[PDB]
């Protein structure tokens, strides 16, 4: 259930996590924020992968600016911070923009 949308609430994160049918697929969350300039570009960049890897891969663009609690609990610091909760648990991570590495991880965890 590729919820390839942007979100700003813990409740909606939970909802998506569930309806996403996470069981066997990559929950790729981009914990990004508004104010952190580059973040605003990194989001639409990742949106490309979101569009492409539809249905299976869940691209959660989480607005850390809003969902501060989940972000700090998850362990976000240097936003944007990408985590891959494949199946239903943080299987891999990637900090910063790091587009190539992000692409590589999405590909890796998607083709699995």
């Amino acid at each position: 259930g590729g919820s390839v949308i942007v979100i700003d609430s813990k409740a909606a994160w939970d909802a998506q996590l569930a309806k996403g049918k996470e069981e066997h697929k990559p929950i790729v969350v981009d914990f990004t924020a508004t104010w952190c300039g580059p973040c605003k570009m990194i989001a639409p960049l990742f949106e490309t992968l979101s569009n492409d890897y539809a249905g299976k891969v869940i691209f959660l663009k989480v607005d850390v600016d809003a969902v501060a609690a989940v972000a700090e609990a998850a362990g976000i610091t240097a936003m944007p911070t990408f985590h891959v909760y494949k199946d239903g648990v943080k299987a891999d991570d990637l900090v910063g923009a790091s587009q190539d590495k992000l692409k590589a991880l999405v590909a890796k965890h998607a083709a699995a």
